[PDB]
């Protein structure tokens, strides 16, 4: 369950580049349908254009995921489309952005304990295009299991995992009004928040929310947190104490201010240590069947030609949940942490994720190194070569 924010209150009346992974969901061979995707993340504004391309055409009927941001801030977002490889076709994934003067094309490469409820809110003003798009997300344990998505005709919370539909009629409807509170608060902070940053009536702003609780086995709080963002930099956020507020400029200390006269701290720990803990605490039960499932990552390493006597060894590591993973390249014992390739971690679409780290060695000396994979869900790191 959310917690009812307060205004922001800070008054009366920089971009990043996105990045992008294009890679097949399964092993492409030919004549075999397979489903290609376009990871696109580290992006600020949230506002983007992703297309698909098939020798150079756009490809009609791409599917998107919903939009996510990151801890730093950041947005990230998937679209994938349904597609039969062939040795020829050429695929390509074209994203369009403000921070990029250029449509940035990206061609397809086919080369070979603890627990936490955090709700993760974003406010996105539409100057002349309509209301400000408003979201809540929840999450339990980087799963999310409840939406609020306020760019519908009767927007209403809804359950994002099949455990959530336990809830009854009057668990929805008080949610649902409560986002709908929010919206409103965050409607007028887009309003003041532009006097307080002199910036012109006409222009797109965001604000970005994380709130929440982590909790340990023992029903503890770990961490609390209600962070606060505009325009993707840091605005405020409570200090682990849960006493004090940190603000990351001018215009955030008057919400400082206006927060310590009120008594906003004393607010936010009152539900942290207990509405969050014990809201946290029913989604755990409710969800106990495949809420702490993992899938340890199965691997492989592939071998490919380069300049002369050199040869790449690439370490594969796919399928695995939860994201969090480590690939190592050792010769003679020692890591070569120095001189290796990695790829982001990147979803594959169907729940679980993929990583690869390659190394450049001498043709002929391919046996002389091991890739090493650790992850939660093995009873043991994995070690392989390359194998002809």
């Amino acid at each position: 369950s959310i917690i009812n924010f307060e205004k922001l209150g800070c008054g009366a009346s920089i971009q990043k580049t996105p990045q992008i992974q294009v890679y097949s969901r399964h092993p492409p061979e030919n004549g075999k349908p397979n489903i290609l995707n376009c990871y696109v993340t580290q992006f600020h504004p949230p506002h983007i254009e992703i297309q698909m391309l098939k020798n150079g055409k756009k490809i009609p009927k791409v599917e998107m995921s919903d939009m996510s941001f990151s801890k730093d801030w950041s947005f990230y977002i998937l679209a994938h489309t349904e597609f039969t490889p062939t040795e020829t076709d050429t695929y390509a994934c074209r994203v369009k952005h403000a921070s990029m003067a250029e449509p940035k094309t990206v061609y397809w490469d086919r080369d070979m304990g603890p627990h936490s409820l955090r709700y993760f809110v974003t406010a996105v003003s539409r100057p002349g295009l309509g209301e400000p798009r408003y979201m809540e997300v929840g999450y339990v344990d980087d799963t999310e299991f409840v939406r609020f998505d306020s760019d519908a005709e009767n927007p209403r919370y809804e359950p994002r995992a099949r455990w959530m539909e336990q809830e009854g009629p009057e668990y929805w409807e008080r949610e649902t009004q409560a986002a709908k509170g929010n919206e409103q608060s965050f409607r007028v902070d887009l309003r003041t928040l532009l006097g307080c940053y002199n910036q012109s009536k006409g222009g797109s702003h965001t604000i970005q929310v994380i709130s929440g609780c982590e909790v340990g086995s023992d029903g503890r709080l770990l961490r609390g947190y209600q962070q606060y963002a505009y325009d993707g930099c840091d605005y405020i956020a409570l200090n682990e104490d849960l006493k004090t507020w940190t603000a990351a400029d001018m215009a955030a200390l008057i919400t400082k201010h206006k927060w310590e006269q009120a008594g906003e701290a004393e607010r936010l720990r009152a539900y942290l240590e207990g509405t969050c803990v014990e809201w946290l605490r029913r989604y755990l039960k409710n969800g106990n069947a495949t809420l702490l499932r993992t899938d340890s990552p199965k691997a492989h390493v592939t071998h490919h030609s380069r300049p002369e006597d050199k040869v790449t060894l690439r370490c594969w590591a796919l399928g695995f949940y939860p994201a969090d993973i480590t690939l190592t390249w050792q010769l003679n014992g020692e890591e070569l942490i120095q001189d290796m390739e990695l790829v982001e971690t990147r979803p594959a679409g169907d729940g679980t994720f993929q990583k690869w780290a390659s190394v450049v060695v001498p043709l002929g000396k391919e046996q002389y190194y091991t890739c090493h994979v650790y992850h939660q869900g093995l009873p043991e790191p994995l070690t392989l070569r390359w194998e002809p």
